[PDB]
Order: structure tokens, then C-alpha cells, then sequence
DNA sequence: GCGGATCAG
DNA sequence: ATGGCTGATCCGC
């Protein structure tokens, strides 16, 4: 279907709903954000410009000192993980158009439902509108999870170090083993066919081995990305999917080349608003981001404009800090209305007990409950409170979210809090 | 420390 | 009729 035949047709089942409703809403909060930022962008002089320019270039120049090229580091994605799954242990779904989900929303869908414009995160009856023809088949979280580890048990050879990002996704630093594998027999990286096949000792070839045993061992795609440092690896590795790898060579020119005329959007980190925002200064390349960098110092924050400025002159991250230990853990649940504040609180302390046995799991505790609630307008608000003493039983849990539900019930009283969703936080662990 | 928001997969 | 979850972080206050 013709980019601007879906558009139209979600417009057409999406529009007058509550949640549309809420996204005109939030689009009007954005473009007042635009508008300040525009506002406070007329207000700058060519002497601040000029003063910011120097402060900019004379840090730009301390990263460009610092680049480093010399790791070799690769992104794995699984393709269509969550579809390709589910059309593996059913081959009736093979060669037509699916989605795994719900009628209430989708985590997936396999190349055929895409070119009909499903997507992740679509509500299902949506999807049903862009192609009634789809299949949804409801998610096997369990089988996704054991494919995970069998993939992860590859990805441990290569590098044992290795960081997932999820079950479909990771990182790994195959630079201590491209080393050691310059010197292997061709025995040590030779496979048979599920005949026997042996891979190179290239970058290229490495990333190639793990796809093929990956194709093996579970019959599923995945692709990969091959680059001196995380930013680069994560961006190629969505280049030639699916099924498919790309390699940015270690060398300053050709990271360059490719940067060049990379849209922003195409980063991780630089979603939808950031998007739109960049663009309303005429930014959409990252080479247009490095043009601007003394523009962007006065308008965004310090953290905000360091990371642009990464991403404009290509750098990233390249070595794998291994994954620290958590800093909160959380529940939440959707529902058709609730309205009777009996049940609001006897839900509240259900969302509290399941918290309370995910705490128990990793032995921990925390000081800071925080309560969520979305209004059936979809209106989300949060509330906190920190406490002294150490908190980790259903009981501590639910007795201070208990407090912070009634504030919200009794501030709108007479009225009811019509929810549609409510969570419940806990956070501030120990040093 | 809080609340609202963005982003990720 | 049906518009998800969990965790991390940032911005402004
Ligand atoms: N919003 C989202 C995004 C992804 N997911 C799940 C479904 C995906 O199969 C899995 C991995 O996401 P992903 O790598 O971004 N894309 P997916 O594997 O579906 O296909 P490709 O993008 O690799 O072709 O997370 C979800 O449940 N909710
Ligand atoms: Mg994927």
C-alpha cells in the first residue's frame, strides 16, 4: 500500500478517539516547546555564536584526539524475531502476512504485514484495517526467551564478555578473539551443514559465522553491524536488514563518508520530538548537526549538545561496560475502566504483592514507591514518596502507595478517578 | 527529591 | 469494542 493509502486510513479509524485526543494534545505541548526554542534562538547575537563556536571546537578537538579506532565491535539483531519465530514452528504462515500481539496492540510483524504498514507498538485492530487479511498470533514470551539463550550461547565464543540489549539484540567486542583467531587452523572454524563449510579470518567472515551458526541452531535470520564503536555498529546493523551485514572499515575516512548524509533519526537516542525538534533549525543530516554545534551549545543543555556533537563527528563507545547493577523495578497494568476506589485500592495492592515477589527474586529493597495513573483520556500522572526506613514486603509497598492513591482519589472528590491503567515503582536502593 | 517526557525494543 | 509492557535518563523546577 502507498505511503501516503496508510496514512490516510489510520486517520480514518483513529480519528475523534480519547487517545487521539491526547496525542493532538501532547503534538500541541511539542510545537509550544518549538516555538519557545525559536523564540529564545532570535534572541541570539553572532558575538555569542562566535564565543560558543571556540568553546565548541576546542572540545571537538579534544574528541577527535581521543577517537580510537582500533576495536572491532559488532551489533546482532534478530529479524522479525517475535514473527519469524512463530512462522518457524508453523510453516502455514510461511509466505503471508502476520503480526505477534493482540487485538490491543502488537510487538511485531514479518516483512509481508510490514509492506501493508504494521508495525511495533500498532494496536491490532489497526493493523486489521491496513490488512484484514493479517494473522495475530498471540506472544509465547517463553519460547522467545529459550531462543534468546540459545543465540547468546553463540555470541559467548566470540566474545564472553558480550552485553545483550535484549533478547533479539547485543553488543560484543570481537577484538580480542579476531586476534587469537588470525593464527587458527582452518579445523577450529569449520562447520557442517544442518558436507562442512569454513569461514575466513576477517571481520566480515567472524560476523558471517556467527549469522550462519545463528541459522542453524535456531533456523531463524538475524543481521549485523560491523563497526569501530557501539553508535556505528547499532546504526549498519538496521542497513542491510534483513538477513544481511555491513561493515564501516576502521579508518577515519570512511566512518566519515558514511556520516556524512546519515539522518539523525536513523540514531539511537534521537527519537521522534528530538526529530522534529533538530529539524525546526534545519537540521536532519549529521553533518548539518556538525555545522550547527555552536548553535546547538546555546540551545540545548550540556549532556544534550556533548552527545550531539558524538554523533556528529561519528564517535561512540568502545568498550563494553558491563551491565551494573538495577536502579528501580516496576509493574503496571491496563484495564476497561475502574472507577469503584474500593477496587482501585484492592488493585493497587495486587500491583504492590507482584512488585514485592519481583523484589524478593533479587533479594532487594528500596526507599522511593512511586504510584502511576492513567485516566481513561489517557492522561498519565506519578506520584512519589521517599521514606527513611528501607522498604521490600507487599505490605510496606502497598501501605505507602495506599496513601498516595487516596491523596489523588480525594483531591478530585466528588468525583471518581476513572483509570484505565495503574503501576506502582519502587526505587532509591542502596550506594 | 518530584513530576512530566522521551526513548529504547 | 478493542491504543502494551519495563527500565533508564533528562529537563525544569
Ligand atoms: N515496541 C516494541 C518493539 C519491539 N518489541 C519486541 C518485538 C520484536 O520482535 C523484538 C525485537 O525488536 P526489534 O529488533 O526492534 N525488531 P524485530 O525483531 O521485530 O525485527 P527487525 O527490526 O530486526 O527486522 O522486541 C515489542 O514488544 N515492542
Ligand atoms: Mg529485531
Amino acid at each position: 500500500l502507498d505511503k501516503e493509502k496508510i496514512n490516510k486510513i489510520i486517520m480514518e479509524a483513529t480519528k475523534g478517539s480519547r487517545f487521539y485526543g491526547n496525542e493532538l494534545k501532547k503534538e500541541k505541548q511539542v510545537n509550544q516547546r518549538i516555538e519557545n526554542m525559536m523564540q529564545q534562538k532570535a534572541q541570539i547575537t553572532s558575538q555569542q555564536l562566535r564565543k560558543a563556536q571556540l568553546q565548541v571546537d576546542r572540545f571537538a578537538m579534544e574528541l577527535e584526539q581521543s577517537r580510537n579506532l582500533s576495536n572491532t565491535i559488532v551489533h546482532i539483531d534478530m529479524d522479525a524475531f517475535y514473527a519469524a519465530v512463530e512462522m518457524r514452528d508453523n510453516p502455514e504462515l510461511k509466505d503471508k502476512p502476520i503480526a505477534v500481539g493482540s487485538m490491543s496492540m502488537l510487538s511485531t510483524s514479518n516483512y509481508h504485514a510490514r509492506r501493508f504498514g504494521v508495525r511495533a507498538a500498532m494496536p491490532g485492530f489497526i493493523a486489521k484495517r491496513l490488512c484484514p487479511q493479517l494473522i495475530i498470533v498471540p506472544p509465547n514470551f517463553d519460547k522467545y526467551r529459550a531462543v534468546s539463550k540459545e543465540v547468546k550461547e553463540i555470541l559467548a565464543d566470540y566474545d564472553p564478555n558480550f552485553m545483550a540489549m535484549s533478547l533479539d539484540e547485543a553488543y560484543l567486542n570481537i577484538t580480542k578473539h579476531l586476534e587469537e583467531r588470525q593464527n587458527w587452523p582452518e579445523d577450529k572454524r569449520r562447520y557442517f551443514i544442518k558436507n562442512s563449510v569454513v569461514f575466513g579470518t576477517s571481520a566480515q567472515e567472524v560476523v558471517k559465522e556467527i549469522r550462519f551458526r545463528i541459522e542453524q541452531k535456531t533456523t531463524l535470520t538475524a543481521s549485523a553491524g560491523i563497526a569501530p564503536n557501539t553508535m556505528l555498529a547499532k546504526v549498519c546493523s538496521d542497513k542491510n536488514k534483513p538477513n544481511g551485514q555491513y561493515q564501516i572499515l576502521p579508518n577515519r575516512q570512511a566512518v566519515m563518508d558514511f556520516i556524512k548524509d546519515l539522518p539523525i533519526r536513523k540514531v539511537s537516542g534521537i527519537g521522534k520530538v528530538t526529530e522534529k525538534m533538530l529539524k525546526a533549525l534545519g537540521i536532519i543530516t549529521c553533518t548539518e548537526l556538525y555545522q550547527q554545534r555552536a548553535l546547538l551549545s546555546l540551545l540545548f543543555s550540556e549532556t544534550s549538545w556533548h552527545y550531539f556533537l558524538h554523533i556528529s563527528l561519528g564517535l561512540g563507545s568502545t568498550h563494553l561496560t558491563r551491565d551494573g547493577e538495577r536502579k528501580s523495578m516496576s509493574v503496571e497494568r491496563t484495564f476497561s475502566e475502574i472507577n469503584k476506589a474500593e477496587e482501585q485500592y484492592s488493585l493497587c495492592q495486587e500491583l504492590c504483592s507482584e512488585l514485592a515477589q519481583d523484589l524478593q527474586k533479587e533479594r532487594l529493597k528500596g526507599r522511593t514507591v512511586t504510584i502511576k495513573l492513567k485516566n481513561v483520556n489517557f492522561e498519565v500522572k506519578t506520584r512519589a514518596s521517599t521514606v527513611s526506613s528501607v522498604v521490600s514486603t507487599a505490605e510496606e509497598i502497598f501501605a505507602i502507595a495506599k496513601e498516595l492513591l487516596k491523596t489523588e482519589i480525594d483531591a478530585d472528590f466528588p468525583h471518581p478517578l476513572r483509570l484505565r491503567l495503574m503501576g506502582v515503582r519502587i526505587s532509591s536502593f542502596p550506594n
